[PDB]
């Protein structure tokens, strides 16, 4: 069926994910979290917009007002992509590669359909989990664990 | 936003594709059928996230409906496809939709919508957008202006309420027991 | 600038139309056919006028060509249509054109173009733009940064020069007798 990354289901899922990341950041304040609309300007020149992003406090603080106002010129420490029916797995997997190649330190891919999650880190093979309720995202995001059932 | 005039109303298919081809940009269809485009920079993105977070937190503890983030576009009665920074839809209204309707731009007016003024947006255009929401059936429209540190609440049949330098804002009874905290949005 | 992919090259016609409907912005066409939208006005607009005025003043004295402010867009061989903050076109070239060409987006590369960095522009993106000007025939590209209070000069086949702490920059031989004064642009 006709699906849009900017449609209801995708929006409902990305908010559920972003909500958790924000809940965690509210208590720890180690960085700044952005929603699915945010565009970031990556080192390779392109603009990319994940479903959620976390940028380390130190990286964010180094930015000027103008840089924070526009598409931030940096690779977020962590990026999250929630697969929507309109996207084929290998495509996002390919995108996770692009993120890492640009300096993202943690890429999390959630597939609500397959009901799995894939964790991408540089200099390490991709990790795929299925059947787990929560997934620890330490050490990149200290004390944060992503609860999966809410994303389904 | 920037207006792109077409001698043809942009289509839902074209909106999806434009979103795809332009990460970081929000595409919308006006009531007259024109294209509206606005970028979502870092500041906008952190504020809308924080606003959606508060709405979601409230909803998780209450369970009255469904919350959507800022990338979601809704299809209203007059044909416009608008994308607020946050929206709340009651369960009943959401469930009534077909799997296809939920997956595409939901054909309904969220009970409550939120818009956060970005630096590149003129205040009056955004206040006007609030009127479009209301005339299409939205029961609560909230406009946050982080630059003036003010918030304006719009309700059908009521004078818009503009509050300045306040810390909290009760959005009862449309959103039972929810109070939006403003400093986190500055 | 805001880069927009309409999934097809934007036509010259649409560029004008878009400028009309969105007056406070500059509209250009990239070599790939995408839309480049940039903010107009503010102190940046003021700097543009100051520069064009220094140029017009010099040209009045020498009479070698035509001066343009930030409002003109030029059509280059690669199909891009760019609008610098100011430009100089040699008299002969200008007249060799058709009245229509002179009235729209002149189809020629100015001998010299000037770009003044505005607050939302990345220095590296402006430098790449200078690269586009030169590969399309511009003989002298000048980039003014009022924030870092520096100037960069680009000539084909030569390394880019950056000057700081200077009050004036001579632009011979391309603009004989012309020295750009910087403080007025800060």
């Amino acid at each position: 069926l006709w699906v849009s990354p900017t449609g209801g289901e995708s929006g409902r899922r990305s908010l559920q994910l972003a909500y958790q990341l924000a809940r965690w950041n509210e208590e720890r304040g180690l960085g700044v979290v952005f929603d699915s609309s945010t565009g970031f300007k990556f080192p390779d020149g392109s603009i990319l917009s994940p479903d959620a992003a976390f940028v380390e406090r130190g990286a964010w603080e180094a930015l000027s007002e103008a840089e924070r106002e526009g598409f931030p010129p940096l690779a977020p420490k962590a990026v999250f992509e929630v697969r929507s029916a309109s996207q084929d797995p290998e495509e996002l997997r390919a995108k996770m590669g692009i993120y890492l190649r640009n300096g993202v330190l943690l890429g999390v891919l959630v597939d609500p359909y397959a009901r799995a999650v894939e964790v991408f880190r540089p200099g390490k093979p991709p990790l795929r989990l299925e059947g787990v309720e929560r997934v620890s995202l330490d050490p990149e995001l200290p004390g944060f664990a992503l609860s999966l059932p809410p994303l389904w």
